RNA sequence: AUAAAGAUGAGACGCGUUUUAGAGCUAGAAAUAGCAAGUUAAAAUAAGGCUAGUCCGUUAUCAACUUGAAAAAGUGGCACCGAGUCGGUGCUU
DNA sequence: ACGTTTGTACTCCAGCG
DNA sequence: GCTGGAGTACAAACGT
DNA sequence: TCTCATCTTTAT
């Protein structure tokens, strides 16, 4: 029954915990041991933390999992074109996709010849020599019209469909025309034939480098505006400009439209925009529209093929064969220059794999940026060597085909030579004449985002519907998807629900009932004054509709002065009149009710009652969608209403924005006598014109207990996923929930007392984590009090009061900085009461602090002090780390190559590792101690061991079906299931003279032990080694530099410690003893230098993984225990998550 | 109202890696030496799973024991003197 | 006595734009 | 980056 | 690397 608090400090990877009485002490418990030991009991404190490793984000995961749709999709295009294949292509050889499928497979292992494309040597090198590489066939194919053979055409078609290029440009994309200059004159010339007055002049310009610069397109824009003389890119010339190198301008200025009519060639929407502007002006300058998505595709071909284009129809083919061909003749020509000039480094450059050279380039792992630096130095110190570095400065030299720069490759070029190729060969083969649109749309058929994964209804991330239950192909996705019920479904799952209603979704943020609501809610709080009368009036109902059906339903603003003349004195005769409550600019206005209007011309449409619904539904079809014929499928429902023109001008218009008020909250919930909703309650009050806030906070009304119906229904949610639904990173949220279980055992220990402080420290996170801990403990009035810090109100504590925290020594800062954090805020609670709003040198003065009237331990400047010193000084702090299940990826991703090793893992089943190399370095989910006998030596003998053996996380499922089955495949025999103990990673063992190890494998440990150094020590070393600088003032810190240079005693005396510690539990010798050696060498530097190195020698000791660390110029590598046979025969000790309750293990009597 | 950042989800490219295909030639008995060539493709890209889908498979949660279908629940006196990882003393239980 | 096993110390390595 | 896996070279220890 | 949606939080 003794009263307390709880100070906590959640951090990243840290939440420190302290327990606080009114004299300030940790309080010291006796606490039972559970287990076989000899230990029964355990004086422990009410002082730790708990260590665990930082949640991550589900990024990577969503990324893993959409790559692993993208190569399911990927096969799926192969599969489709094979299936089209496959009965010719078993007339002409058949096999011949089983050959494909087969070709990663050794040839013991192969059920057919090794050549893939022809089966035999001699047409498979004749192959190779005609066509080089895959694009001498697609130029073949699109230009030659003889017959060929069907492989070849299947051939190019799927390297066709499988690297089929980006979907950026919507539209399609004509390669003809490529001369950036010569659309450009051709740009001059019809700007010249429609405009006289103003003609542009472009003579002299490089019309080429500029347009096709490598800077910006910004940039671009300005650098030809810039050369232009006397024009502005705002201009007619300067926006076609920027429409055609894609930023998008604004055509409303400059021909005076009144709208945006903004025009992107991107986006699949330019052309009925493009029709929008041409029935704003006129048909006369579609040809410069013409002209302008010309340039556009002559700056955004050439960048990339780069070739002549009236000779042939695939250009992309032919700059590659080009870029073959000037790799063919610059390699010959550097061959025969090295052999020539410098023939000592030929087997360095072309046959030296481990260089960067030409080797390294192609048989090594060199890029093209590593043989580049590698071979400019060389071509310096040559002769004739001018070219190649002219095509070396410009990246064009020795250039392979599948680079990087194919991300920019658009699918209408494969599209395109594709469509070449069919057309080239449907005359001989009839199928693909009758199946040329299904390749096509194989090709360009990509599942838009709205749409879910094509499911069924096992799947957590799918929002799809279907129409039909058949099989979703390329072909019949429009008829078996409902496209429209899907983009729906797809913004709602994402969009709010109402906090009042939980249960109801949220109406568009332009949708006109919210509009309704926000203009009556801030015309219901409209104060006026008149002469004449007394007091200010509220107004009344007339008033306020007479208001909006003038005011608001003319002028989509309505100002103060609209307000006092046009109705006051317009209407009301009263000319002095002033107001408040509002301010000159009302913050609600109809632009919803405007917008609409303008786009019909009809006002006794909107106007009527029971037609609003169905205008709820456009703003829903308006606010939901964004592609056009989407948004017409729903527009055509109400086909009748309207004109085309005006659900043209519909469709064309777009609201983006979700309100967080639902219409159930509106037109809904309504009195239980009176039966009108807050709308109607809203319109007409009476004289008390009250809001909706006090409308859903008044006892009388029954709005109150249904929103608290709604809000009770569910239960809310359980304490994870409360959690869940919290901002920020889920890191903090992982701190979160261990510190709310922290404090859920800390009052559970106490023998279940709450204490009326709880005190935290990390804004608007923090106060859900006051929410959070104020809800569990009170259970409204605050009984138990939660207050929040910051960390400045405590580094103030630390670095004025000589309470240093050097966080290098040991783990136990985490626990100090909660102790301190229950201190100050338990001593500004009792020393302010008032001033617990923004919360739930008082440290000459009284030595007994008090407010005045209730001060009795506020903060004595004696005792106090002592105790918080003592309770800094604490050996025994509860440092836990928490032991978990490592999950995630099994294995390192890189493929090894083949070896003759028994740790690669099969990358599928039927590849052995020696013969098709595969993964290395599996992690372990947890290791478990089998207690069995292996049979040992070639006579076989029942040998009993002992020994823990990892289960890697691709197992866990294996051995948790069957443990016993999976122990006796490995080959333990006479497994003893009642002995197998799971042994989570950071599992911690007890050895001998207080040496603790934490599990970190199968195979390694971790040092568990903390270094508790006397805080003297810790002082010394902080003010020595200048630690947060200085901030003492100048007599103050002039004595703590003179502490500093007067104790240097302590120097060694805390390397007296470390070895010691070192010595009893960290067993490493020679790096001990390099420590010593290097402190013996550096003893005569400054002590701020070496203090600082002495702060950096402590990760010898820290507990965790070890690291190395630097002593001045010496560094010492790590020192690891890449065995773990002596835990094996030591005390396991389970600690709860405070890890006052244990439990103890003697392994060595299993 | 604007911007930035973060979180979550979906749709897409490009590259990398791996095994195989792209008959290497000459002088020798070989070791090896000299020369020629090099730019591409197929397949896989977590093993795999059943619910067999253009699905899912690397996030969050996780001391022990007991009740357990699970979720979840239950399981362990206090005070004082001190401090090298917590120890000792007394009483109740 | 001597031939396989475990410790110890050191090195490199880790899918990305 | 961290930190756990793997290979290598070499010696001490165990076991036959 | 690319495209898109939804939300929240902070600063102005």
């Amino acid at each position: 029954d003794k009263k307390y608090s709880i100070g906590l400090d959640i951090g990243t990877n840290s939440v420190g915990w302290a327990v606080i009485t009114d004299e300030y002490k940790v309080p010291s418990k006796k606490f039972k041991v559970l287990g076989n030991t000899d230990r029964h009991s355990i004086k422990k404190n009410l002082i730790g933390a708990l260590l665990f490793d930082s949640g991550e984000t589900a990024e990577a995961t969503r990324l893993k999992r959409t790559a692993r749709r993208r190569y399911t999709r990927r096969k799926n295009r192969i599969c489709y074109l094979q299936e089209i294949f496959s009965n010719e292509m078993a007339k002409v050889d058949d096999s011949f996709f089983h050959r494909l499928e087969e070709s990663f497979l050794v040839e013991e292992d192969k059920k057919h010849e090794r050549h893939p494309i022809f089966g035999n040597i001699v047409d498979e090198v004749a192959y190779h020599e005609k066509y080089p590489t895959i694009y001498h066939l697609r130029k073949k194919l699109v230009d030659s019209t003889d017959k060929a053979d069907l492989r070849l055409i299947y051939l190019a078609l799927a390297h066709m469909i499988k690297f089929r290029g980006h979907f950026l440009i919507e539209g399609d994309l004509n390669p003809d025309n490529s001369d950036v200059d010569k659309l450009f004159i051709q740009l001059v010339q019809t700007y010249n034939q429609l405009f006289e007055e103003n003609p542009i002049n472009a003579s002299g310009v490089d019309a080429k480098a500029i347009l096709s610069a490598r800077l910006s397109k910004s940039r671009r824009l300005e650098n030809l505006i810039a050369q232009l003389p006397g024009e502005k890119k705002n201009g007619l010339f300067g926006n076609l400009i920027a429409l055609s190198l894609g930023l998008t301008p604004n055509f409303k200025s400059n021909f005076d439209l009144a709208e945006d009519a903004k025009l992107q060639l991107s986006k699949d929407t330019y052309d009925d925009d493009l029709d929008n502007l041409l029935a704003q002006i006129g048909d006369q300058y579609a040809d410069l529209f013409l002209a302008a998505k010309n340039l556009s595709d002559a700056i955004l071909l050439s960048d990339i093929l780069r070739v002549n284009t009236e000779i042939t129809k695939a250009p992309l083919s032919a700059s590659m064969i080009k870029r073959y061909d000037e790799h063919h003749q610059d390699l010959t020509l550097l061959k025969a220059l090295v052999r020539q000039q410098l023939p000592e480094k030929y087997k360095e450059i072309f046959f030296d794999q481990s260089k960067n050279g030409y080797a390294g380039y192609i048989d090594g792992g060199a890029s093209q940026e590593e043989f580049y630096k590698f071979i400019k130095p060389i071509l310096e110190k040559m002769d004739g060597t001018e070219e190649l570095l002219v095509k070396l400065n410009r990246e064009d030299l020795l250039r392979k085909q599948r680079t990087f720069d194919n991300g920019s490759i658009p699918h209408q070029i494969h599209l395109g030579e594709l469509h070449a190729i069919l057309r080239r060969q449907e005359d001989f083969y009839p199928f693909l004449k009758d199946n040329r649109e299904k390749i096509e749309k194989i090709l360009t058929f990509r599942i838009p985002y709205y749409v879910g994964p094509l499911a069924r209804g096992n799947s957590r991330f799918a929002w799809m519907t279907r129409k039909s239950e058949e099989t979703i192909t390329p072909w019949n996705f429009e008829e078996v998807v409902d496209k429209g019920a899907s983009a729906q479904s797809f913004i709602e799952r994402m969009t709010n629900f109402d906090k009042n209603l939980p249960n109801e979704k949220v109406l568009p943020k332009h949708s006109l009932l919210y509009e309704y609501f926000t203009v009556y809610n801030e015309l219901t709080k409209v104060k006026y004054v008149t002469e004449g009368m007394r007091k200010p009036a509220f107004l009344s109902g007339e008033q306020k509709k007479a208001i909006v059906d003038l005011l608001f339903k003319t002028n989509r603003k309505v100002t103060v002065k609209q307000l006092k003349e046009d109705y006051f004195k317009k209407i009301e005769c009263f000319d002095s009149v002033e107001i408040s409550g509002v301010e000159d600019r009302f913050n609600a206005s109809l632009g919803t009710y405007h917008d609409l209007l303008k786009i019909i011309k009809d006002k006794d449409f909107l106007d009527n009652e029971e037609n609003e619904d169905i205008l709820e539904d456009i703003v829903l079809t308006l606010t939901l969608f964004e592609d056009r014929e989407m948004i017409e499928e729903r527009l055509k429902t109400y086909a009748h209403l309207f004109d085309d023109k005006v659900m043209k001008q519909l469709k064309r218009r777009r609201y983006t924005g979700w309100g967080r008020l639902s219409r159930k909250l509106i037109n809904g919930i309504r009195d239980k006598q009176s039966g009108k909703t807050i709308l109607d309650f809203l319109k007409s009050d009476g004289f008390a014109n009250r809001n909706f806030m006090q409308l859903i906070h008044d006892d009388s009304l029954t709005f109150k207990e249904d929103i608290q119906k709604a809000q009770v229904s569910g239960q809310g949610d359980s304490l994870h996923e409360h959690i869940a639904n919290l901002a920020g990173s889920p890191a903090i949220k992982k701190g979160i929930l261990q510190t709310v279980k922290v404090v859920d055992e800390l009052v559970k220990v106490m023998g279940r007392h709450k204490p009326e402080n709880i005190v935290i420290e990390m804004r608007q996170i923090t106060k859900h984590v006051a929410q959070i801990l104020d809800s569990r403990m009170n259970t409204l009035i605050r009984e138990v009090k939660v207050i929040t810090l910051k960390s400045k109100l405590v580094s103030d504590f630390r670095k004025d009061f000589q309470f240093y925290k050097v966080r290098e020594i040991n783990n136990y800062h985490h626990a100090h900085d909660a102790y301190l954090n229950a201190v100050v805020g338990t001593a500004l609670i009792k020393k302010y009461p008032k001033l617990e709003s923004e919360f739930v040198n008082f440290f000459k003065r009284p030595l007994i602090e008090t407010n005045g009237e209730t001060g009795e331990i506020v903060w004595d400047k004696g005792r106090d002090f002592a105790t918080v010193r003592k309770v800094l000084s604490m050996p025994q702090v509860n440092i836990v780390k928490k032991t978990e299940v490592q999950t995630g990826g099994f294995s390192k991703e890189s493929i090894l190559p083949k070896r003759n090793s028994d740790k690669l893992i099969a990358r599928k089943k039927d590849w052995d590792p020696k013969k098709y190399g595969g993964f290395d370095s599996p992690t372990v989910a947890y290791s478990v101690l089998v207690v069995a006998k292996v049979e040992k030596g070639k006579s076989k003998k029942l040998k009993s061991v002992k020994e823990l053996l990892g289960i890697t996380i691709m197992e866990r499922s294996s051995f948790e079906k069957n443990p016993i089955d999976f122990l006796e495949a490995k080959g333990y025999k006479e497994v003893k299931k009642d002995l197998i103990i799971k042994l989570p990673k950071y599992s911690l063992f007890e050895l001998e003279n207080g040496r603790k190890r934490m599990l970190a494998s199968a195979g390694e440990l971790q040092k568990g032990n903390e270094l508790a150094l006397p805080s003297k020590y810790v002082n010394f070393l902080y003010l020595a080694s200048h630690y947060e600088k200085l901030k003492g003032s100048p007599e103050d810190n002039e004595q703590k530099q003179l502490f500093v240079e007067q104790h240097k005693h302590y120097l060694d005396e805390i390397i007296e410690q470390i070895s010691e510690f070192s010595k009893r539990v960290i067993l490493a010798d020679a790096n001990l003893d390099k420590v010593l050696s290097a402190y013996n060498k550096h003893r005569d530097k400054p002590i701020r230098e070496q203090a600082e190195n002495i702060i950096h020698l402590f990760t010898l000791t820290n507990l965790g993984a070890p690291a190395a660390f630097k002593y001045f110029d010496t560094t010492i590598d790590r020192k690891r225990y890449t065995s773990t046979k002596e835990v094996l025969d030591a005390t396991l000790i389970h600690q709860s998550i405070t890890g006052l309750y244990e439990t103890r293990i003697d392994l060595s009597q299993l």
